[PDB]
C-alpha cells in the first residue's frame, strides 16, 4: 500500500551552476514517484556537498564528475561513504578551444604551440603578453585539471588561467569573439557555451602533447588513433549517502538505473541561456523531458518499487 519513502525527507545536493537543476529535479521527481518528500536542491561548492553526502547531511548529488571529481570523491571517503552505481549522464566532453579563424590562420592545432609567445600573445587580452585562458571557478574539479595541465605542458610562463565567475567571463569571452578578436578557453558539454560557439564553425578543440590529470599518474586519455584532447569521454554519476542508500533500497535501484542523455542537457541549457532559466521555467522542463519519455520514466520507478524493499 504505502510508497517505500513515505514519511522521508530527502536533501540534493547540487552546485550553484543552475545548469545542473534540471538532472537534479529529475532525480527529485522519480524519487518522489517512490513516495519521498525531496526538498529543494540545496546549492554548494562541490566539496561542501561531499562532505556533507559523507556525513548524511546530504542525501545524493546527480553531478557526480569523472573524472573531475575522482579526487575529491575519494578524499571525502570514497566507495567507503558513497553509493555509486550506474552512470546517469554518459558522452560529456571537456577541453580547450580557440577560435576557428585565428586556428586556420596560424595552423594552430595543439595547446602546445601556445608554448610560442608570439602564439599567445594572439590571446593576450590584458596586456601581459600571455594568453587568458577563460578557466574555471575555484573549488571547481576543472580548476586542478587545468592548472596540472598548465604545469605538465609548460604552459605558465605563456598562459594566465584566468578565474572567477566563469559564467560571466564566458560572456565577455563570446562578446570579444564576436568583435573578431581570438580567443581561448575551457568548456564542458553539457552547458550552454557549445550552442554559442561551436565547434567547427566559430571555434576548433585543441589536442595537448600527452596525457596529465591530476591524482592519476597513469591516466590516458588518447584516442585509438593518437590523438588526444586532454581528457577521456567524461560522465555524470547519481552519488548518495552510503548509509541512506542501503536503508533506501528502492531510492538505491533507482539512482543505479536512472539515465538522462546529454544532449537534453544541453538543449535545457540552451533554453535557459536563451532566457527561460527561471525555478519554475526548469520545473516545467523536467516536466516535459519526463512526459516525452514517460515510459522510460515510469520503468524507472516501476523497477525501483520491485526491488527488495
Amino acid at each position: 500500500a504505502d510508497l517505500p519513502g513515505k514519511g522521508i525527507t530527502v536533501n540534493p545536493v547540487q552546485s550553484t551552476i543552475t545548469e545542473e537543476t534540471f538532472q537534479t529535479l529529475l532525480v527529485s521527481r522519480a524519487l518522489e514517484k517512490l513516495g519521498y518528500t525531496v526538498n529543494k536542491p540545496s546549492e554548494v561548492d562541490y566539496n561542501v556537498g561531499y562532505t556533507s553526502l559523507a556525513s548524511g547531511d546530504a542525501t545524493f548529488t546527480a553531478v557526480n564528475w569523472t573524472p573531475l571529481h575522482d579526487n575529491m570523491y575519494e578524499a571525502a571517503g570514497g566507495d567507503k561513504k558513497f553509493y555509486r552505481e550506474g552512470v546517469f549522464v554518459n558522452g560529456a566532453a571537456q577541453g580547450y578551444l580557440i577560435d576557428k579563424k585565428t586556428a586556420d590562420q596560424y595552423k594552430i592545432t595543439n595547446i602546445a604551440q601556445l608554448k610560442d609567445p608570439k602564439i599567445a600573445k594572439l590571446f593576450d587580452t590584458n596586456g601581459d603578453g600571455k594568453a587568458d585562458l577563460t578557466g574555471c571557478n575555484p573549488g571547481w574539479g576543472c580548476e586542478g585539471a587545468i592548472n596540472h595541465q598548465l604545469a605538465a605542458y609548460e604552459l605558465t610562463n605563456t598562459v594566465t588561467h584566468n578565474q572567477g565567475n566563469y559564467a560571466a567571463m564566458m560572456a565577455d569571452t563570446i562578446s570579444r569573439y564576436k568583435e573578431g578578436k581570438p580567443v581561448f578557453y575551457y568548456t564542458w558539454t553539457p552547458y550552454w557555451v557549445s550552442n554559442e560557439l561551436k565547434p567547427g564553425k566559430d571555434v576548433v578543440w585543441l589536442q595537448v602533447p600527452f596525457s596529465a590529470l591530476p591524482g592519476d599518474k597513469n591516466a590516458d586519455t588518447k584516442l585509438p588513433n593518437g590523438a588526444n584532447y586532454g581528457f577521456p569521454v567524461s560522465t555524470m554519476h547519481i552519488v548518495a549517502n552510503k548509509a541512506w542508500a542501503e536503508k533506501n533500497p528502492a531510492a538505491a535501484k533507482l539512482f543505479a538505473i536512472m539515465q538522462l542523455p546529454v544532449a537534453d542537457i544541453n538543449a535545457q541549457n540552451a533554453i535557459m541561456h536563451d532566457g527561460k532559466a527561471s525555478e519554475g521555467d526548469i520545473q516545467g522542463h523536467v516536466d516535459g523531458w519526463i512526459k516525452a519519455h514517460q515510459q522510460q520514466f515510469d520503468g524507472w520507478v516501476n523497477e525501483a518499487l520491485a526491488a527488495q524493499k
